[PDB]
C-alpha cells in the first residue's frame, strides 16, 4: 500500500484534510499488474486513484485538492519525487512518474464540476504513459532492472524505477530503497517509509498540470496510482 508524497499528491491532501482515513489504500484491483506494466485498464482508478472505502475519486478536484498547483518548478528541472509505502504489505515491484503534455486532456481532471468518465480516465492514462519520466533522464541516477523480471518480459525496462528484491537479506523491498525510519511518511495501517528518487521534468510549461505516480506489484495483481497538481513555469 502506498501513495505519492512529494510533491504532495491529491491523496496526501485528502488524508491531511481529514477526509481519507487510508491514503495508502487507493488500489486498482483486480488487475494484471505484471509483467506487462501498462496493459491493464485503469478503470475507475484513473491516473489519480480511487479510494474505495471512503468512495473518494481523486480524478476530480474538490475544496480539499486539485484547485491549484501544490508546487511550482521549471522546465527540465531535476526534482525530488517521493512516495510512501506502508510496512505491512510492501512486496516490492516497479514504479514510475508521468506527465501528460496535452493540456486539454489534463483540463478534464482540473474541474471541480466535472467527473471524468472511465473512457476519459483511460485516454488520460495513455497520455501519461506517453509522458513517462524515465529514471535514466537524470544523469548519474542508477537505473537497474527488477529482480522479479527476466529479459524478454514486458517488465524489462529501466525507464521505470524498481524496488529492491523481495528476497534480499539486506534492505529488501520498496522500503529498502531509502532504508528510512518508521513513520518517515504517514500511513494509516502500520506506518510508513519513504521511497525517494529524482526525475527530470519535461521541457513544457503549464500553470496547472499533473504528475501521476504508478506502482505495480509482481506477486499479486495490484496497482497504486496517485497524482499531484503542479506548475512548470
Ligand atoms: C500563467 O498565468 C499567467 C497569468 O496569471 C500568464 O502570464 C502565463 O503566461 C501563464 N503561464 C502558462 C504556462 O500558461
Ligand atoms: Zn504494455
Ligand atoms: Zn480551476
Ligand atoms: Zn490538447
Amino acid at each position: 500500500h502506498g501513495y505519492m508524497y512529494i510533491p504532495s499528491s491529491r491523496t496526501r491532501l485528502g488524508h491531511e484534510a481529514g477526509i481519507d482515513s487510508c491514503p495508502e489504500c487507493a488500489i486498482l484491483e483486480p488487475v494484471s499488474s505484471w509483467p506487462d506494466l501498462d496493459a491493464a485498464p485503469v478503470g475507475r482508478s484513473g491516473p489519480c486513484g480511487y479510494n474505495a472505502r471512503d468512495s473518494i475519486d481523486y480524478n476530480q478536484p474538490t475544496t480539499n485538492w486539485g484547485s491549484d498547483a501544490v508546487q511550482s518548478y521549471s522546465p527540465g528541472e531535476e526534482i525530488e519525487v517521493q512516495w510512501c509505502v506502508d510496512h505491512n504489505g510492501d512486496h516490492g515491484g516497479m514504479f514510475t512518474y508521468r506527465i501528460c503534455q496535452d493540456q486539454s486532456i489534463v483540463d478534464k481532471f482540473l474541474d471541480p464540476s466535472y467527473l471524468p468518465t472511465n473512457d476519459e480516465k483511460q485516454a488520460a492514462e495513455d497520455c501519461f504513459d506517453a509522458g513517462l519520466l524515465p529514471c535514466t533522464d537524470v544523469s548519474g541516477q542508477e537505473c537497474g532492472y527488477s529482480a522479479d523480471c527476466t529479459e524478454g518480459e514486458a517488465c524489462w525496462r529501466n525507464d521505470w524505477f524498481t524496488c529492491n528484491g523481495f528476497e534480499a537479506s539486506d534492505r529488501p523491498k520498496c522500503q529498502g530503497v531509502d532504508n528510512a525510519e518508521l513513520n518517515s511518511c504517514y500511513t494509516s495501517i502500520a506506518g510508513g517509509y519513504t521511497v525517494t528518487k529524482k526525475v527530470k521534468l519535461p521541457e513544457y510549461t503549464s500553470n496547472h498540470t499533473l504528475i501521476s505516480f504508478k506502482w505495480n506489484s509482481f506477486q499479486t495483481g495490484q496497482i497504486y496510482l496517485s497524482c499531484a497538481d503542479i506548475a512548470i513555469q
